[PDB]
């Protein structure tokens, strides 16, 4: 089970013990919405409770909702059914979900039903990257956006961007503000994944769930667990953080019916990848895309670090040719970065003709391959022909 349960409850009382089918303690509430913790994560009576449920329907698509599933902008969706927002055979993913982004599609392609994170240093345009992915996929697949405890700036960027894009026409957005309740933030991914499960596994669709910012989410857990002194901590957060995150990320995958592709996006607190949030997320997920502070400084958008990014399922969906291009790109980019480091000490003149070719390759890759216009969609073939071109200009083969 999830250690943290979204329960529905009239007049919830802090620390009351509710009977579900196990038992659990109420640790937070907002109106009739409550969060109950299992005892296996408690160091310390009755009443009965229901799991929190929402209407599910395809009418959610095109709408905008808060973290509770309540509409903000748009009508109440026609309830076609009710689903427990806590959730409940799987196949191994083998088809690439193309993003139309070269830095992703070639070396680290994403597969339908994969869970893979994005890690961003503080200040980098992770949110725009989210939007760009959403636009490029919404043309083909249904997007569910789970925006967790986002600030007013961002908040307005999401609303305005999606609406005006007409990406909204094949998207649903579940969004909580930064000044909203911790419980609404914690509810947000759950409500989002609940609709996703419904659209994927009951309506036979391929959906893509973008979820950010996981660090805000963890911080919401830390906020409620703060004044409750019988909830133990590990690494500055509640000890149930690992199992809670796994219970969220594992609500994704591939079946004979549909697929949920999940991309949890997070800020690494001090640009520190060993922080507990990135550390656990990357432990659970099938790789992650890492954003480069260095590329950002060079005014490169999408600032995707080619060598630190990793898609563990990528090879299972790549053709012979695709693996070839992926291999050369990474190997040579890495080689060029070496050459670059040598050059910072002895100059480009002191480089072998080999190292000069790699240095040239890496420079071109940064400028013509990774660097991509927000509104540009690159087919995989296009992306290949960029590499073909760059290979030619560098004089390798
Ligand atoms: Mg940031």
């Amino acid at each position: 089970k999830p250690p943290l349960i979204a329960v529905e409850l009239e007049n919830p009382m802090l620390g009351e013990v509710i009977d579900l089918e196990t038992k659990a303690i109420v640790i937070a509430a907002y109106e009739n919405k409550a969060l109950a913790l299992l005892f296996d994560y408690y160091t310390g009576i009755n009443r009965q409770g229901n799991t929190y449920k929402i209407a599910v329907s395809e009418d959610y698509i095109g709408g905008i909702f808060n973290g509770f599933g309540e509409p903000i902008k748009g009508p109440k969706p026609y309830p076609e059914d009710y689903r427990d927002i806590n959730g409940l055979a799987r196949k191994v993913p083998n088809e690439i979900l193309y993003t139309g982004i070269s830095s992703i599609d070639v070396a680290h392609p994403l597969l339908k039903g994969q869970k893979i994170a994005i890690f961003s240093p503080p200040g980098l345009p992770m949110e725009r990257l989210a939007l760009q992915i959403a636009r490029n996929v919404a043309k083909d697949k249904t997007i569910i956006f789970a925006a967790i405890g986002v600030p007013s700036d961002i908040y307005k960027m999401f609303i305005d961007e999606f609406i005006n894009t007409k990406a909204i026409m094949n998207s649903a957005i579940f969004i909580s503000k930064a000044d909203s309740s911790p419980i609404e933030k914690i509810y947000t991914p759950r409500v989002a994944l609940t609709l996703a499960e419904y659209l994927a596994f009951e309506k036979n669709r391929d959906v893509l769930v973008l979820m950010l910012d996981m660090t805000n989410y963890a911080d919401a857990l830390r906020e409620i667990s703060t004044l409750r002194k019988e909830i133990p901590s590990r690494r500055g957060y509640p000890a149930y953080l690992y199992t809670d995150l796994a219970s969220i990320y594992e609500r994704s995958g591939l079946t004979s019916k549909g697929s949920i592709t999940l991309i949890p996006m997070l800020t690494m607190p001090g640009n520190d990848i060993t922080h507990v949030v990135p550390d656990l997320t990357g432990y659970i997920t099938e790789g992650q895309y890492v954003l480069s502070q260095d590329l950002h400084s060079k005014n490169i958008y999408p600032p995707i670090d080619l060598l630190k990014s990793l898609s563990r399922l990528a090879k299972n969906g790549m053709s012979k040719k695709h693996k070839k291009y992926a291999d050369i790109l990474i190997k040579s980019y890495a080689k060029g970065l070496e050459a670059r480091d040598i050059a910072t000490i002895v100059g480009e003149d002191s480089l072998s003709k080999e190292d000069k070719a790699y240095l040239k390759f890496a420079e071109l890759v940064e400028k013509e391959f990774i660097k991509q216009d927000y509104y540009e969609y690159r087919s995989i073939e296009k992306s290949f022909e960029i590499i073909d071109s760059i290979l030619s200009q560098s004089g390798l083969p």
